[PDB]
């Protein structure tokens, strides 16, 4: 009973919550996508402007 | 009769009643089936549900 007990604990305090776990992974997942993106548009929209106007 | 009465004394202390104890081992028998069957439906689904949620 005493085993059983501590591995529920210990369950409670180190295991991953997969739930949680796999929907932070789809959202940092998503975080770099978006990264990706941005970092695409924003090293041609500021810079080429510049060889346009001339 | 004296030794007519301490085997019956005997008997009620030592010796079984078939029928209490036949009683038990049906109920020990249904019991050790309803765990296995326990067992068996907190072993699959409950771990397997975090693989579908990947």
């Amino acid at each position: 009973n005493i085993q059983e007990n501590v591995e529920a604990s210990k369950s409670r305090i180190k295991d991953t919550d997969f739930a949680k776990e796999t929907t932070q992974l789809t959202k940092s997942q998503i975080l770099q996508q978006a990264g990706t993106s941005i970092l695409a548009q924003a090293k041609q929209l500021p810079n080429s402007a510049i060889s346009l106007l001339q």
